[PDB]
């Protein structure tokens, strides 16, 4: 069956860990070690086939992450829309990714996660108009509710597959 090497990306406090957790475990974790890097494996059908997903969920503890954005074949590049600097920063994981994989085409999702939050500070059209720029999906989420959590993630199987 295919392997896919997923990389959860973004700013400490986005819920990348959360993501990760409700995707593989079905549950939401409010209270994680943010210093614990760990990887995930699932077995999952996506479009009628049996995919295996090898996911790291990253914590940031910057030439020492390239490793893991070498073995990466896609990148869900996660901010929060109540943090405008994790939205601001998207642009700098972004160029690390396109320099490590030397390529401007790498497999990618932007997502807007902690959408079940009232008063959000970076507004969806934004992050779209980030996403056109780019050539990637723009997806909102939720680790709380599993809102756009399948999604997200299958999504960027699909544009890893479709690569
Ligand atoms: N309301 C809400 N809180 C979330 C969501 N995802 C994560 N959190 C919270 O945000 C904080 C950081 O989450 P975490 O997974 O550790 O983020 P990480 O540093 O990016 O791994 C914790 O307090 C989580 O409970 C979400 O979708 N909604
Ligand atoms: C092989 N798996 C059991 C673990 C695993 N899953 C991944 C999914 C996407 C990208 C990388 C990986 C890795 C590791 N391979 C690396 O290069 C690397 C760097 C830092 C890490 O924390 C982990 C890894
Ligand atoms: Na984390």
């Amino acid at each position: 069956m295919t392997e896919y090497k997923l990389v959860v990306v973004g700013a400490g406090g986005v819920g990348k860990s959360a993501l990760t957790i409700q995707l593989i475990q079905n549950h939401f974790v409010d209270e994680y070690d943010p210093t614990i890097e760990d990887s995930y494996r699932k077995q999952v059908v996506i479009d009628g086939e049996t995919c295996l997903l090898d996911i790291l969920d990253t914590a940031g503890q910057s030439a020492m992450r390239d490793q893991y954005m070498r073995t990466g074949e896609g990148f869900l590049c996660v901010f929060a829309i109540n943090n405008t600097k994790s939205f601001e920063d998207i642009h700098q994981y972004r160029e690390q990714i396109k320099r490590v994989k030397d390529s401007d085409d790498v497999p990618m999702v932007l997502v807007g996660n902690k959408c079940d939050l009232a008063a959000r500070t970076v507004e969806s059209r934004q992050a779209q108009d980030l996403a056109r720029s780019y050539g990637i999906p723009y997806i909102e989420t939720s680790a709380k509710t599993r809102q756009g959590v399948e999604d997200a993630f299958y999504t960027l199987v699909r544009e890893i597959r479709q690569h």
